[PDB]
C-alpha cells in the first residue's frame, strides 16, 4: 500500500510573520498538508521534523499514522517533549491525515465518523488589549464584529508574563466597556493570557461574573495547574485552560484539578489524532471542549474537521486575529460568512495551496 | 456515497452459549458487515431493540456517519439504562458499520485505525466454571486447554452462584494452588472470582494469591460496589481488575477513580470499535492497563483482536473463552490459536467469513413484533 | 400458602401513548398489577418479563417476592441490569406486593408500617418548555395552576441531549416569566432534564437563585454523577438527580458525589420494596427523598403509598403531563383534588381497572 | 560591571552518547564561561534554541543578572513547551554564567552558593542497558565498574524500548537477583526501570526488589502518569525515585504532592544552577531526600558537584553514569573517582579544565540558519 516519499518542513512568510507547515508526499506524487504551531517562528519545531522524524518517515505506509507517530512520540520524549516536539509531531499527523483522505477519497470528518455539523459558529478572538487604551478596545472590537458577526466575542489581553496583577481596574474597565458596546444579550469570554495571581484571578473573575461574561480563560500561569483548578472551582464564571497542555496525561491532571472547560491547540499536540482522544476524555469526565486555534490555514481547517464531530458543542470556533494573513500562500483559508465556518467534502483536509505564491514565500528548513 | 439498505437482527444456533446475537447491515451496493451484541440470556432484548429501535433509524443513512448515527442512537436510548442491553445493541451496530466501511474503503479495519503494532497477538486459555469442579477437575481442564492452545498465561474463572458469597475460599485456595503446582513457577496465571466474595473475603483470597505469584486477580466483589472494588485494588498488590460489566465511558471514568487499575471493557458489550478506542484512549489518560473482555468466537473475536492490534502498551494476552469451538461451522474462520497466536489477516473490514448456508440453517430473525424461523 | 399461576406482560394503548403493565394472577384468581416505565413503550422491558422472569415465577408463593426477584436480579445482571431489566423488575415487585395486600386484607402502606398522612399535596409537572416560547410556557402553567391547584409547580425542559447550552438566556427568561405569573410565594422547580454544561448549570442556577427557585433537577447529563454532585455543592439551590439512576448502589454514588435530593422511580427501579431501601438510604445520609413518577396509573398508586409512609416528606408529589390518559383503562387513575391526592384503605394497591376498556387495548408480549 | 560579549552554542564530538551539547559565553574581558545542555538526539534542538532564542538576549547584557535575564528569557519561551529542548537551552546558559560569575568574584561557585558541607563525595555506579544483556553479562558489567570505582552505591538501569511495557518481569527479577548475589548482603543497589512498567508490573517488581534489599527504584511507571507514580510509591516500602523526566519547579511540586518521597531533576536538563538550588529548597521544604540525575561526565558533572557539596541531607552518593571516558579528550579533569569520591577542588568559577585544541578539532557552531564544520 501507499508508501511515504518525502517529509518536507517548510518556513513561509504569510500574508500582505512566519508559519511552521510539513509537506508529505507519497510514492504516487499525492501530497499532505501540517501545520506546527509558529512558536518564535516554529523554527525549533521545523529542526525537530527535518532531524529526527523526517527519516524515520521515509518509507514507510501512510495509513500507519499512530503507530508511526506514537513510535516517534517514545523516541523523542527526552525533548521534552511538550512545545516543540509534541508541534512538530502534530504537524506530521495533519499532514498524513490529509494524505490518508485523499488516498481513501474522503473528507477528514467522514473518516472520524461523520458531522454533527458542517456550518460552525465562530467567535472573534480579539487579542492585544493590555496595551490598548479602553477607547482602542472598543473600536477594534466594533471593528471585528462589523466584518465578521460573530456568535462570541473574546476579549484577550496578551501581556508580558513576568509582570502579575498589573492594571486589574483598568481591566475591569475594559471588559466593562466591551459588555456596553456589545449589549447584554452578547456573549463575550474574557482571556487573560496568565495575567493575574489566584486572589487577582478571583478578583477579576467576580468582577466578569458582575458584567455577565461567559468564559474566563487562563487566569492564573499555565504552569499552576493546581491553582488554575482551584479558581475554576472557586468561581461561578467558567474558567478554562489546555492551550498551553500537550499531552493526553497532562490535560487530564489539568481536568482533575477542577477545570472544566479546556482548549488543547491541533498544531501545538496530537494533531487530529491527539484531539479526537481528547474530546473522549473530555466526555469521559463531563468537560467542555473548546479548542485553541489561531491559524487561519491548515490548523484551521485540521480543527473544523474535528468540531465538525463533537456532539455537545458548547462555544464556538475560534477566529483570531490577522486571519487576513491566510491569502495569499492558501486559495481557501478561514474566511466566515453570515458569522459560521462552512465546511466543505474535499478528500483529506481540503486546503487548497496557491503553488507559486507558497514556493516564493517558503524557505526549507534541512538538516544542518 | 455508500447508504445503509437494510439491517437484521440474527438469534444464531452456534455449533453441536448456545445461541448468538448478530446483526447483519446491508450496503445500497449488496456489501454485507457484521456485528455482534453480547448474548446475555441469548442477547434476545438486544436484538430487540436493534430490530425496533436502531434499524428504522440507520435504514436510508451513510455508513460513514457510524459515529453520528450511534451516539444519536444512544441518546435516543438513553432511558432504556443504556448499561447492558442497549449499549450492546449499539456496539453490536457499531461493528457491522466498520466492517462495512473496511469493505467500502478497500482496508482492514486496523489500518483505518492508523496501524497495526503486531500482526500476532498473544492469546491466554481463559477457563471457566471452576467453582463446581473438584481440584483434580480443574487441574485437568487446564492441563487440557493449556496442551491444545500453548497460552502465554493462563485465567482461571468461577463463575458461581452471585446470590452466594465467600462460599468455598479455602477450596479456591486449593484449586489456584493446584494449578500453579501444573503449570509452574514461571506461568502467568490470573484468577477471576466473578463477583465471588466480600471485600474481606477478596483481601483474603488476594493475599493468598500473592503467596502463589498470581498475576491478576478479576472481578473479586461485586461489580455493582465500585468503591469497594477500587478499595480491594488498592489494598492488594496483586493487579485487581474489572470493567467487563462497565458499559459506558463515564462508568468506566468511575471505575478509574475508585482505585481500579486494569479495565476490561468487552467491545461486544458496550461500545463496539469506536468506543472501545475511546476506552483505550481514557485508560492511557490515566495509566491504566487495558485487558479487554472477550468471550466470543466469531465477530466479537475479530473486533476485539483489530482494536488490540493497535494498542501500544498490550501487557496481558488476548482473551480466549470456553467452547471457542462452537465458532463453527457458522463461521469459517473463527478464532484458533496457532502456536500460542492469533494470526491477524489483511482482508478488507473485519476479515471474518461466515457460512452463508449454514447460518441460514441456523438463523431466527428477530423483528418489530415477533421471532421468525 | 398462594402460589403465583400466571404472569403476562401487557402493552396498553392509553387516554381518548403506550404503557407497561404486568398482571400476576394467583392460583385463587386473585389479581395484582404493576408497571414498568414505558420508555420507547417499555416493549424490551415486557419482553424481558415474559422471556425471563415469568417462566421463574409461575408457581412460586407470592410472599416470597423479595427472595424471588433477587434472585431474578441476579440471574439478569449482565443485561445491564440499568433501565429495562430494573423496570421489568420493579414492575413484578409492585405486582406482587398488590397480590399481597389482597391476600392479606390490607392496603400496601399499612403493611409498611403506615402512613404519616393519607392525603399527599401534589406538584404540577409541566414538561415540553424548551420548544414553546416564553408566552406558550406561561399559558400552559396557568392552565394547569388553574385545574390543579398544586402546592408547587416544576417546568421542565425535555430538550435534545444531543445538544447542550442551547438556550440559556431564553431559559431564564421562561422561568422569569413563571416567577411573575405565579407570584414571590411560589414553590418553583427548574427541571433541566441534562440540558446543561457544567458552566451553564451554574449560570442558570444562579439565575434560579436571584428568582427564588426551590430546587434544579438533571442540571448535567445523568451519566456525568462527578459533575452533578460537584454542581449540587456549588451552588445554593437544590440540585436533585436520581431519576436516571437504577441501583441501590449507585443511588449511593450519586448521594456521595454531593447530591442532597434524590429522585428514583418505582416503576424504573425497585418497586416497592426496593423504593422502601432507597428512603433508608436517604435517611441514612441525611438527603432529601423526591421520587419522579410520571405513569397516572398503577406507578402512580405505588408511588403514593410509599410516600405515605416517609416521615420528612419535604416536596409534594409529582402530577406530570396528560395525566388524564389515566381513564379509561383506569376507573380511579391520578385526579387531584382540593391540590392533594387521597389514598384510601383498598386491600393491595387500591387500583382499580376497566375490565372491558383493559382488553380492547392491550396486546400480550409473549416468548417470541 | 563585566558584560557578556558572545554567546556560542556548540555540538562537540566526544571521546573515541557519540555527542554534546555545550554552550560557551564570553565577557568582555576576554573570559569564558562553560554549560551545558542534556544531549537528547545531540542535543541539537536545544542548542538552536541558544543560537537563535537566547544568545541575541543575553550579548551586551550583565553577567551577574542571570537570574533576571534567564527568567526572563523562560517567559519568552515559555510557548517552546518548555520542558525538554528550552528548559536544557536555560540550564547550559545558566551553568554557563555561574562559571563566569566564579571567575568575575575569584571564587569556586560552591563559596558562592553558601559553603560546601563535604569537597569528597562518594560516588555511585550507574550501569545502563541491562535489559539487553543476559544476566550473566549483567553480572560481569556491573563486576567490572564496581572493581574500577570502588563505588558507595550500584545501581542498574534498564534502558529498555518505551513503546513496550513489562516484557520481562521475570528475567529482570533474575537480574536483580544476581547483582545481589555479587554484591553481598550490605551493598547499597538501586534498580533504575526506565519507565518499564504498568502500576500492576511495577508493583510486582517492587516487591521482588524489597525481598533482595534494594535501596531504591527508579522510574518505575511512564513518567508522564504523575498520579501512578506517586501511587506506586506510597503503595511500596522500596524508595520510589522519579524527576529525571521534570523540567519545571512547579512540575517537581506536583510529583512531590504525588507521594513520591525522592527527586532526581537533572541539571543540565533544567535549572541549572539557579534552578537546582531552588528544587533543592522545594525538596527540603516538602520533607523529601534530593538526589539529581545527573550523566554526563564533564561541565554538567562539575555543574551537580559544586550544588551537591552545599546538601546538608545528602542520602545517597553522586551518579556516576556509562562511559564516562568519554570526558576526553575535550576536558583535561572530567569525572573520574579516587577511593570511590569525587574531589570538590577550590578553582574559581566551576574549575573545568577544556582542551581547547581538542575541542576546536571537535566542535560544530550551530548557528542562526545552519551548522558550521
Ligand atoms: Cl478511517
Ligand atoms: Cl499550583
Ligand atoms: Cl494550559
Ligand atoms: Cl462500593
Ligand atoms: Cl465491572
Ligand atoms: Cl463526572
Ligand atoms: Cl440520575
Ligand atoms: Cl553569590
Ligand atoms: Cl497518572
Ligand atoms: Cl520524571
Ligand atoms: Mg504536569
Ligand atoms: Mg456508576
Amino acid at each position: 500500500s501507499l508508501k511515504i516519499a518525502k517529509v518536507e518542513a517548510l518556513s513561509v512568510a504569510m500574508g500582505d510573520p512566519t508559519s511552521a507547515f510539513v509537506r508529505i508526499t507519497a510514492e504516487d506524487g499525492t501530497v499532505g498538508w501540517g501545520e506546527a504551531s509558529p512558536m518564535l517562528g516554529g523554527i525549533a519545531s521545523l529542526g525537530v521534523v527535518a532531524r529526527d522524524i523526517a527519516p524515520f518517515l521515509e518509507g514507510q505506509e501512510v495509513l500507519d499514522h499512530a503507530v508511526l507517530l506514537d513510535r516517534m512520540m517514545h523516541r523523542l520524549v527526552k525533548l521534552g517533549p511538550e512545545g516543540i516536539a509534541t508541534a512538530a509531531l502534530a504537524a506530521c499527523d495533519i499532514a498524513l491525515w490529509d494524505l490518508k483522505g485523499k488516498l481513501l477519497g474522503q473528507p477528514i470528518y467522514k473518516l472520524l465518523g461523520g458531522a454533527w455539523r458542517t456550518r460552525l459558529p465562530c467567535y472573534s478572538s480579539i487579542g492585544g488589549n493590555a496595551a490598548r487604551s479602553v477607547d482602542e478596545v472598543v473600536r477594534e472590537v466594533a471593528r471585528r464584529v462589523e466584518a465578521e458577526q460573530p456568535a462570541a466575542v473574546k476579549i484577550r489581553w496578551d501581556g508580558d508574563r513576568t509582570r502579575c496583577d498589573v492594571d486589574i481596574p483598568g481591566d475591569i474597565a475594559k471588559a466593562r466597556a466591551v459588555r456596553e458596546l456589545l449589549g447584554p444579550d452578547a456573549v463575550i469570554g474574557f482571556d487573560a493570557n496568565n495575567g493575574y495571581s489566584v486572589g487577582g484571578a478571583i478578583r477579576v473573575g467576580r468582577a466578569l461574573e458582575d458584567l455577565g461574561y461567559s468564559w474566563f480563560e487562563e487566569p492564573v500561569q499555565h504552569y499552576h495547574v493546581g491553582a488554575m483548578g482551584e479558581v475554576a472551582q472557586r468561581l461561578d464564571i467558567t474558567v478554562s485552560a489546555g492551550e498551553q497542555t500537550y499531552t493526553l496525561q497532562a490535560l487530564k491532571d489539568l481536568i482533575l484539578s477542577g477545570v472544566r472547560m479546556v482548549q488543547p491547540d491541533i498544531v501545538k499536540m496530537g494533531g487530529i489524532t491527539g484531539m479526537m482522544q481528547c474530546a473522549a476524555l473530555a466526555h469521559a469526565h463531563g468537560v467542555e471542549f473548546v479548542p485553541h486555534q489561531t491559524q487561519p490555514g491548515v490548523g484551521h481547517f485540521a480543527n473544523i474537521h474535528v468540531l465538525s464531530t463533537l456532539m455537545h458543542m458548547t462555544k464556538p470556533v475560534e477566529l483570531a486575529d490577522r486571519w487576513d494573513r491566510g491569502r495569499p500562500v492558501f486559495r481557501n483559508p478561514a474566511e466566515p460568512v453570515d458569522g459560521h465556518f462552512a465546511l466543505g467534502d474535499a478528500p483529506g483536509l481540503g486546503i487548497v495551496v496557491d503553488e507559486d505564491e507558497l514556493a516564493s514565500r517558503a524557505t526549507e528548513i534541512t538538516v544542518g
